[PDB]
């Protein structure tokens, strides 16, 4: 019943807590769990299990990152035999994911800190309605290596929208290990933006409302087209596994599509997730220079996954999957409605109207039903709606949509005509600067296109000029396909030259002889605007290209490095690929960076309408012909479906 | 009841036919109507009519392009008084949109032409199962200016999928005025691809089918959220007018959004349509060198609009709008279900989960209902699904999706290993080359952002390096806004440098002082790969940039020129902008070129799954704040049961 790639259960978190506590009792040890996740089973074992799932036995192994007595420990546990197989101290740079508990403690410190109390009083602000939040500080060339954060504070009072009410102008640094403020500098007095009209909760808003949106009700006469057996999904011609990890968030594994013509299930994607985020702000002053969050490695995408609100975050009749996370003391926490799965209707699958045959009317239009797997991750002010969409046609469409709250920098300025220098953002409301920033996400995409042995092909589009009278045309374009030999050949800056980027299996061809493959259709690319030598850009060097390909390696999981808080950037994707390994006809992995540059506008305030992005992974000579040529539209059914 | 921008009614087409026949009787004149459309009412009159629609009287004026006795006539008619106001002969280069009737005659010619009959017999093909199609030939520097086309032929037999069964290797040129074949060269014998498994009609396919897709049934308890009064749509906070023209196809006009905070209807888009298409093939041999269709100007997007199939091309409960087109003799033809309007559910409008306030759980997620207006244009083998999507948030999202059939070049080659030279396409099936080609579409977007006096702003994102020790950061980015002064400043190649492109009203600002505007968020851009001096690229010079801005001019409607068939490219958007007019704080128009490079894959055969493209027009300081801050989700209703 339990699949080897399943997320950790309540029971497994408790056994981990127990096994680690046994070695390090809380009576004589300060013990904090900062990561508890499944140690990836060896791929060859997983592939053996797939073909004989009743026979192949894989032990559940757990990787744990724990701070014990102010030292970072890496602990591997075999849960079958309830033993610790290894326990090593991390000696390199960087620190684990911040825990929720230590943040909850850190944000109370300013409220009892006499210099903060005096700064607050001098501004005439109500101390009892201040909330603070912990921001990571990264690394800026210093040799000092301590677990410090910056604490920023905000007014609440008549609104819960705290992020639009900063108390701007105060430096507070807190050491999380010591749990105390180690630096304080009250620099500038800035007005706190009003609470008026910042409220986003319907219960706290007043009329008028509008425009009115008409309701819709719907029903599937034969129920859902997908079945979830534990974490294993069967839907239409697809099978895949839904996993979940406290750091990565959602993980799509073992994605295979049934080829009706060949009567065989065929692998596309062994493993797909978001490996890291990078959200660099563009305000170089003391107020914000340090704010370039790596959400996944600094806060945990899984740890920060929210409960989906039925009928809103997912359509009605969506099916929900609960997951478990853990707290700092190792206790499992139920995360209700962490993921949902639903079907989407209305799309045209394909069509043709034929009018070229005299005296014949021919038309055919068919519709598709698509599958969406959705999860939502909220880190502080940003909400990220993460979707994986599957289509019978074989396309997979990973998408990310952004909402939430702008990070506001407070200012005395009320109108644009008062601005006399670069504010490093747009004035989106009185006293409110929306600071310029980027969102970069990098996907790990372990394609095993019809098997593990794959290659990466760049199909360049090139212009040929005809000068020799051999045609009336002066020009045309044609393709020129190059196989990337090493990792340096697969570092692509999209938009420099026209090309299709394809992962193929060179060992498997269609009957006419084309290598089977999948191609990336990207959205308009964001490129880094920081300099390559800037400290946050070194740490976020995984954003240096839009696409990368590496040789598959178990231990290469996290693009910003295993330890991201205060990282020096000596363990990123950029660093790994300096080895310049061979990537021809072997197990390879694609990494794809997506992102936007955010120039805030007034529409983003006080809460922001969804901005949707997407890319498509499209079968490209994977099938002999259109895989949905023989796929029928869903039947028409008169309301109410009986 | 009749709005000035309404499409031509049956009655109006008949009056036009009558008026023109009365001056040019068919007893003494050869008369063909190639275009009959609404002569655009003057803008200042239309704006006056909007404010007083019961009082302002605009005469319906009709523009007609007719070939009369082998001369092209331009005829303007005032229908109120049933008179011809002007009748001028076109003396320049190029010819009108091909009529359906003359093509029907032209495609029969090969079947009675003894050299074709002999060429067909020599290949052993069944003459009674051959169908031919007329292809435009453009212009390639020759001084000759006649209405010729290339005729290509196809086998039918056990399939209606003719385009995948070419008879390749025969040149046939026919003069449409003379209605005869004026050139014939049988060059090469190529195998005709098999009919086997080319069928896309469900009634002509055999098992097995799959995967099974589950049905859905739906109902709106309070009916549709939109009303259509004639051609004027009211939905949510939008009003706009749906028009139709035999050349352009669908036209969206007078799009205004109600701003609840200001209690006022505010203009965004005066007029939006697809002005031209350009589909250059990349085979320079005698077989295809000439094939670079300008769909709209050569065949008519409106004339080529198909009837939408209920429940397939549009979801159930969509509302349909009939239009009229015309035949060559000027008779109105009813086009049932030419356009549909429906509402789309499921999207998150915005959300936030707040976890930063100790001991408080705060979450809010709202959904939006969006509006889709759809039409489908099929020219030969290509099907284009054209959508205009409106959102309560103010975004407009025009989209184009592509399906239909590949244009196949027949060949004796069965496997890729047999290929010894550039075939100018991919081998997608035995004997079947899918020839490389592009699709370029150009949109006319007459934004009148909260009024007619607008400017075009390029907000460049620039990297600044800090060297002088004033920050721990080495770098950041900021914005630099430049207003385009003249047309040369507004010719944008997207992807060269990072920037937001915004149309603003410089005379209207938000209370905090930002200019009201709308911004373009484009898809990954296609750029021309023909040389600029190639004959098709001169004719299609409107594709030379992704974005253009011109001063509003009534007569500048068609980006490839008024007369496209055999054009020399002396009347394109590129030519008009050599005037380099001023475009600061005045009535301006944006043109946006969208497109793809199509490298055919086997999945595209024998009929192709939908490839969807889109861009967003997003309000950018247009509103004081998030316009849907106070918009409530549609109410949830439980399935009633049985
Ligand atoms: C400060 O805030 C508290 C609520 O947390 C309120 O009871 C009190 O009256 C406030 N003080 C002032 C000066 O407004
Ligand atoms: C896997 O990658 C890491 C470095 O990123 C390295 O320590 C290890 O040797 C690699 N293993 C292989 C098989 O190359
Ligand atoms: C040619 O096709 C017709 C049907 O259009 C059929 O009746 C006839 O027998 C065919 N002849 C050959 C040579 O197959
Ligand atoms: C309006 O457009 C036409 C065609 O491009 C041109 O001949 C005319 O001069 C234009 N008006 C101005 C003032 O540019
Ligand atoms: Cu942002
Ligand atoms: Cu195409
Ligand atoms: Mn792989
Ligand atoms: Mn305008
Ligand atoms: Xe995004
Ligand atoms: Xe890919
Ligand atoms: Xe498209
Ligand atoms: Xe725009």
């Amino acid at each position: 019943v339990q699949h080897p790639l399943d997320p950790l259960t309540k029971e497994e978190f408790l056994a981990v807590q127990t096994i680690v506590q046994n070695k390090y009792p809380i009576s004589n040890n300060r013990l904090a769990f900062h990561y508890i996740g499944l140690d990836d089973p060896e791929k060859d074992h997983v592939l053996r299990y797939e073909t004989h799932p009743t026979l192949v036995s894989i032990p559940r192994k757990i990787f744990v990152v724990a701070i014990i007595n102010s030292q970072t420990h890496e602990i591997l546990i075999n849960l079958r035999i309830r033993s610790i197989v290894s326990d090593n101290i991390h000696n390199g740079y960087g620190f684990p994911i911040l825990s929720v508990d230590e943040q909850s403690l850190a944000i109370k410190l300013p409220l009892k800190y006499p210099p903060f109390i005096d700064s607050v009083k001098k501004r005439g602000l109500n101390l009892s309605e201040i909330v603070c939040s912990s921001f990571t500080m990264g690394w800026f060339g210093e040799e000092k290596n301590v677990r410090t954060v910056r604490l920023d504070c905000f007014m609440k009072e008549s609104t819960v929208n705290i992020y639009v009410r900063p108390i701007t102008g105060i430096t507070i640094v807190a050491d999380l290990d010591l749990m105390k403020i180690v630096e304080y500098h009250d620099r500038d007095i800035e007005a706190v933006p009003t609470a008026e009209n910042t409220e986003y909760q319907v219960s706290k808003q007043s009329p008028p409302f509008g425009p009115k949106q008409h309701s819709l009700t719907s029903h599937q006469p034969q129920g859902p087209g997908f079945q979830i057996n534990g974490h294993s999904v069967s839907w239409a011609n697809w099978k895949f596994h839904i996993g979940f990890d406290v750091r990565a968030g959602i993980v799509i594994s073992l994605a295979s599509i049934y080829d009706l013509e060949k009567h065989k299930s065929r692998r596309v994607l062994y493993k797909g997730y978001i490996s890291e985020l990078f959200v660099p702000y563009q305000d170089p002053t003391e107020e914000f220079y340090f704010k370039t969050f790596f959400d996944s490695g600094e806060f945990g995408f899984g740890l920060s996954t929210v409960s989906l609100i039925p009928n809103r975050d997912c359509p009605p009749h969506a099916q929900f999957i609960d997951t478990y996370v853990h707290s700092a003391n190792g206790t499992p926490i139920l995360l209700k409605n962490a993921i949902c799965v639903f079907e989407q209707y209305g799309n045209i699958m394909w069509r043709h109207t034929e009018n070229g045959i005299p005296n014949e009317s021919i038309e055919e239009s068919r519709t598709e039903v698509n599958l969406i797997v959705r999860t939502i991750v909220t880190v502080g002010n940003y909400d990220n709606v993460i979707d994986w969409e599957f289509k019978a046609s074989g396309s997979i469409k990973p998408s990310i949509a952004l909402s939430g709250i702008l990070e506001i920098k407070g200012t005395n300025i009320k109108h644009k005509d008062e601005i006399k220098e670069d504010l490093h953002g747009k004035l989106v409301s009185a006293n409110s600067i929306g600071i310029y920033h980027d969102h970069f996400y990098i996907y790990y995409l372990d394609f095993d296109i019809d098997g593990t042995h794959n290659s990466f092909e760049k199909t360049s589009l090139k212009t040929v000029r005809i000068k020799d009278g051999s045609s009336k045309r002066k020009s045309y374009w044609t393709t020129e396909t190059q196989t990337a030999k090493t990792e340096s050949d697969a570092k692509i800056t999209i938009g420099l030259a026209p090309a299709e980027l394809v992962v193929v299996n060179p060992n498997i061809k269609t009957a006419v002889g084309n290598e089977v493959g999948y191609r990336l259709i990207p959205a308009i690319p964001a490129h880094p605007l920081l300099t390559e030598d800037d400290y946050p850009q070194i740490r976020g060097a995984f954003t240096n290209y839009n696409v990368w390909v590496t040789a598959y390696n178990r231990t290469e999981k996290w693009a910003g490095g295993l330890y991201v808080d205060h990282s020096r950037g000596d363990d990123t994707l950029a660093v790994w690929t300096k080895q310049n390994r061979e990537i021809v006809n072997k197990d390879i992995v694609m990494w794809h960076v997506v992102g936007i540059h955010h120039v805030p506008a007034q529409e983003d305030f006080p809460i922001m309408p969804l901005l949707s992005t997407s890319f498509e992974l499209r079968p490209t000579n994977f099938f002999e012909r259109n895989p949905v040529l023989k796929t029928l539209s869903p039947r028409d059914v008169a309301w109410p479906g009986c």
